[PDB]
């Protein structure tokens, strides 16, 4: 399939919890190819799922390294992952590879709740 | 531009869900390039809801509905019929200016995550 390819930046981050689980969530606002604008929230879980996939077919995405909760929270780990999860979508949505995969217009448009 | 946008229900089959579901798959392609997504008819009814919140001159497009016991299977002759209605409804909101510009929709018709 191609829609086009988008652009995606993450905007807003927020640690809170899931299943008494710290998760942290991501704003991710989303624009067709220069009202075709959105915005999904994703886990870090979701961008680490998408980039799992990505990577083993792209193993040069290996080198895009993510954020991981291994570490609680805090307002400098969303700074800093947020930056990170930006440049993995720069990387993806910049590379014909994959650009238009199902794959990144799932994690991309709106979800159903 | 969803306007564009098709929407066929191919098939339908009753499913297990933790209550006996109707469930359909749907086949999207820009009528100007496909994917096909899974949709209960609970989603095909939500999303109905929805839209007839917001619109409430699609309260006489006519959904199909089930009243019968969770445990219960549904019968094929229902599976079958109720495509037709669910396809009608799919060609009525795409065609209308406002709900193919809904969210709601996007959401139903695109990729699932
Ligand atoms: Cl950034
Ligand atoms: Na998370
Ligand atoms: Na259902």
């Amino acid at each position: 399939m191609n829609l086009g390819t988008w652009r995606a930046v993450v905007s807003t981050a927020e640690a809170s919890e899931e299943n008494g689980e710290q998760m942290a969530c991501y704003f991710v606002a989303v624009s067709l190819s220069e009202n075709n604008h959105w915005t999904v929230s994703r886990k870090l879980i979701e961008f680490q799922a998408l980039h799992r996939k990505l990577t083993e077919c792209f193993p040069s995405l290996k080198k895009v390294q993510l954020p991981s909760l291994s570490k609680s929270i805090d307002q400098k780990f969303l700074d800093k992952s947020k930056n990170q999860l930006n440049a993995f979508l720069q990387k993806v949505l910049t590379d014909e590879r994959m650009c238009q995969s199902e794959a990144l217009y799932a994690f991309l448009s709106p979800s159903l709740e």
